[PDB]
């Protein structure tokens, strides 16, 4: 339930002081870090592990979006908004009822990424 | 938040090159953006920061994506985990007056060991 990680991490800006004490840099870091725990769950095939890796990964990356907007100002709809753009500029085809070929959609993307 | 998930959806239904992708390589496209952010934070670029931030929360949800798509891991449940988990190990954040750093901590040592 992502919007109950969102209020976790609200709740978190506004209360909690390790956080206060944690820079972009650090957080960064941490995110670092639970890709590789992610990265040992699928070598193993520990699939309770990398369930919960997975969760680390995203509570993680959402800690970095947050101290970004607390330092940066960075806005996290509007920074989701732009990803959502580029994303849909580029692969226009998830937008297409017919599949296309690996081809097709590379040939795309040559021209869109300029 | 919401577009992007559907985004994503979208890819797993139709994108002839996330088909080819494995999460191991996913888990590299969102460490390079890791760097993308530093980089950006370094420079105070701000515009940048808004860019990178985006495009490592969609990686990261491109790891969970191959993660259920691979592994069978549901990000719901993922989520989850990491909600009980931290709403454990950081129970201050459900708890009206504020508490130091040397208290969060010391709880957070003894809820560690659970
Ligand atoms: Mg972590
Ligand atoms: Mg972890
Ligand atoms: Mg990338
Ligand atoms: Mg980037």
């Amino acid at each position: 339930m992502v919007e109950r990680l969102l209020e976790i991490i609200e709740r978190s800006l506004r209360k909690c002081p390790w956080l206060e004490k944690q820079s972009i840099e650090t957080l960064l870091e941490a995110l670092a870090s639970e890709i590789e725990e992610v990265a040992e769950a699928v070598k193993k095939n520990d699939l309770a592990n990398l369930e919960e890796e997975i969760g680390d990964m995203i509570y993680d990356a959402l800690l970095v979006a947050a101290v970004a907007q607390r330092d940066y100002g960075i806005d996290l709809e509007s920074a989701i908004q732009k990803v959502v753009e580029k994303i849909s500029h580029r692969k226009p085809w998830l937008f297409w009822e017919e599949k296309i070929s690996l081809e097709e959609a590379e040939k795309i993307w040559k021209e869109r990424k300029k």
